[PDB]
């Protein structure tokens, strides 16, 4: 197995998946790394199961759609795994934990976001479809392109949707567009 977490790329108190190499910290991996499960198959390897399960799941499918899908246990996963896929990349600690707003010439957001709150709205199954997830991830970003307007710092909004839009594309298999 790997000695750093797979999220976070640090070392520590890790926690070994029994079908891949990966390890996570404990609260790194989501949803947090169960207390028994021997073996314990990690959020990627629960993924690939979906997939060999139902080959026909990665047949292109419309947002629209997506989006209405309600969050039975496999949709659920698959949030959770974007969610995870987000933290993945270490500009995600600008966006995970509660921002705050003093910026002359600027006014903060009416609803602010950030991925812990995501996180532990996933984790309470506040969520009843696919929609209200994705809403709040593409909130956090289109609140910091709002707020930071002119300031190259928006890049970092930019540079964190696209890795969210990227993993929601592959994770729920959205039909190839131009
Ligand atoms: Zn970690
Ligand atoms: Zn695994
Ligand atoms: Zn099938």
């Amino acid at each position: 197995n790997s000695n750093i977490c797979e999220v976070c790329n640090k070392w520590g108190r890790l926690f070994c998946c029994d079908t891949c190499p990966r390890s996570f910290h404990e609260h790194c991996h989501i949803p947090s790394v169960e207390a028994n499960k021997n073996p314990w198959s990690c959020i990627f390897c629960r993924i690939k199961t979906i997939q060999e399960r139902c080959p026909e799941s990665q047949s292109g499918h419309q947002e629209s759609e997506v989006l209405m899908r309600q969050m039975l246990p496999e949709e659920q996963l698959k949030c959770e795994f974007l969610l995870l896929k987000v933290y993945c990349d270490s500009k995600s600690c600008f966006f995970a934990s509660e921002p705050y707003y003093n910026r002359e010439g600027s006014q903060g957001p009416q609803k602010p976001m950030w991925l812990n709150k995501v996180k532990t709205s996933l984790n309470e199954q506040m969520y009843t479809r696919v929609e209200g997830f994705v809403q709040d991830m593409r909130l956090i970003f289109h609140n910091h392109k709002e707020f930071y307007r002119e300031d190259k710092f928006t890049r970092l909004g930019i540079q964190v949707q696209d890795i969210f839009e990227k993993n929601f594309r592959n994770i729920f298999a959205i039909q190839e567009t131009s």
